[PDB]
């Protein structure tokens, strides 16, 4: 529900859709919104959009 710890990409993504947005390699992604499923809103270095959160992952380690 509108998490705040700044989540960690593990992998770039390729936006496909109309508001689904690329990522980056170790890019620090700051989900925004979410729906259902592993997809999600989030933004990456200005990249605002939506986006699988299967290439991101915590910041934990």
């Amino acid at each position: 529900m509108v998490p705040g710890r700044s989540f960690m990409a593990v992998k770039s993504y390729q936006a496909q859709a109309e508001g689904e947005i690329s990522l980056s390699k170790g890019e620090k992604i700051k989900v925004l919104s979410i729906g259902e499923g592993g997809f999600w809103e989030g933004q990456v270095k200005g990249r605002v959009g939506w986006f699988p959160s299967d290439c991101l992952e915590e910041v934990a380690n």
